[PDB]
C-alpha cells in the first residue's frame, strides 16, 4: 500500500530528525554518554527506516537508510575511541551497541540491495567496527574511524556524482570506497588517512566541477577534472 | 581572463583541501590547539576562494565560497564552546581569529552577491558569532552554534530545492533560514534546535526526492509535503 509506505516512512523520518537533533546537541557539548545514548536512538530509527524500505521494496529509500547507517557507525567510532581513550566502559558499551544497531540496519539494506557494492562496503565497515569495539583496541578502532570518515566523504561524492552524471566522478568515488575499506581491513591509520585526503581532494574538485558546470566558466572544470585524476592517483599509489 | 580564473580557483581549492585534511586529522586526535589553528588556515583558504570569485564575477564560485565560510564559522563555534568550557584562553582566541577570517570571507561574497539573501544570512551569522566570541559566553555561543548548523541544513535544502524546482521547498528553506537567524539573534538554543529538527525533516524528504529520479517514488513527495507542514507549524 503506497499510503502505508508514505505513513511509515514519514513517521520514521521524523523520529530520524528527532534523534539527529539530540545527537547534534550532545556533539557540541562533548557529553559522550548523552551522545552515544543518542546514537543508539538514532541507530534504531535508521534500522526501522531500512526495515520499511525492505517491506515495500523502495530501493531509493533503502539507499538513504544505508547512507544514514554509515554516518551512525562513523560517529559511534569517534565516541568509541574517545571512550576507550578515557577508560569509560559505560560509554564504550553504549557506543558498541550503537555500532551493531547500525550494522544490522546496513544488513537490512544489504538484504534489499545485495547487488549495491557501496551497501556491502558500509556493511563491512560496520561489522569491522564491531570487531574494533569488542577488541578494546585504541589503535584498530582509530584506524577504522579514519577509514569511516573517508567512506562518508566518498559516499557524498558518489551521491553528488549521481547528479550531473559525471562518470569520472562516480568512478573516483568507487575507487576511494575500495581503498578506504582496504585500509580498514588492513587496520592501518596511515593508509586510511591517505584515502581521507584523496576523498577530500576529489570532493572539493566536485564542488568546483559543479560550480564550473553552472553558469559557464568551464575552464574551472578542466583543472578540477585534472585535480580529480591527480587525487585518484594519489590514492592508487 | 578565463585562464587565470581556472588558475587561481585551482590554487585556492588545493590549499582548501590541504587545510581540510589538516583540520580533520587534528579533529581526530582532539588537539583543539592544532584543530583551531587549522581552522584558521582553512578560513584563509575560504577567504581566498571568495576573493577569486569576486574579482572574476563567478557567482557560482562565490555561492560555494559563502557555503564554506559558514562551515568554518560553525566549526570554530564548536571549538570556542569546548574552549571557554575548558577555560582555554589560547584556544578561545585562536577560534576567535578563525571566526573573523570566515566573517571577512562572507563579507567578500556579499560584496560580489549582495542580492543573495542566503549570503546575507551567512554574513550576519558570522558577525553574530563574532560577538559571541568577544563576549566569551558559552550559552550565546551554543545557541549560535546550533543555529549555524540549522542554517547549513537549510542551505542544502535550498540548493536541492533549486534542482527539484519545488517552490514549496524553496519557500520552506527560506523561512527556516529566517527562523534560525532569529533564533540566533535571540540567542536561545531551544527554538534553534527546533528549527534544526524542522530543517532535517524537510531535507530528508528532499534527499529521498533527489534519489527518486529513477522510479516513481511519489511517496517521497508526500514526505516533503508533511515535513513542510510540520516546519510551517514550527514557525
Amino acid at each position: 500500500s503506497s499510503e502505508e509506505l508514505a505513513r511509515e516512512s514519514a513517521e520514521a523520518a521524523w523520529r530520524l530528525a528527532q534523534a539527529s537533533t539530540r545527537a547534534t546537541l550532545a556533539m557540541i557539548r562533548g557529553d559522550l554518554k548523552e551522545l552515544a545514548e543518542a546514537l543508539i536512538e538514532l541507530a534504531r530509527a535508521v534500522q526501522e527506516l531500512a526495515r520499511v524500505a525492505k517491506e515495500y521494496g523502495n530501493d531509493e529509500l533503502a539507499k538513504t537508510a544505508a547512507l544514514l547507517a554509515a554516518h551512525v557507525a562513523m560517529l559511534a567510532i569517534w565516541v568509541l575511541i574517545r571512550a576507550i581513550k578515557e577508560g569509560d566502559d559505560e560509554v564504550r558499551e553504549l557506543a558498541k551497541t550503537a555500532i551493531k544497531l547500525a550494522s544490522t540496519a546496513a544488513k537490512i539494506v544489504l538484504d534489499a540491495l545485495p547487488t549495491a557494492e557501496e551497501v556491502r562496503q558500509i556493511t563491512l565497515l560496520a561489522k569491522l567496527a564491531e570487531e574494533a569495539a569488542d577488541k578494546k583496541n585504541e589503535d584498530s578502532a582509530l584506524a577504522v574511524g579514519i577509514a569511516a570518515i573517508a567512506v562518508i566523504i566518498a559516499l557524498w561524492a558518489l551521491e553528488a556524482a549521481q547528479k550531473a552524471g559525471i562518470e569520472e566522478a562516480e568512478k573516483g568515488a568507487r575507487l576511494l570506497l575500495k581503498l578506504a575499506m582496504d585500509a580498514a581491513r588492513k587496520k592501518n591509520p596511515e593508509e586510511a588517512l591517505a584515502v581521507l585526503n584523496a576523498a577530500l581532494d576529489v570532493s572539493i574538485a566536485l564542488q568546483l566541477l559543479q560550480s564550473a558546470k553552472r553558469a559557464g566558466s568551464e575552464e574551472t572544470r578542466k583543472l578540477a577534472e585534472e585535480m580529480l585524476r591527480q587525487a585518484l592517483e594519489r590514492a592508487r599509489k
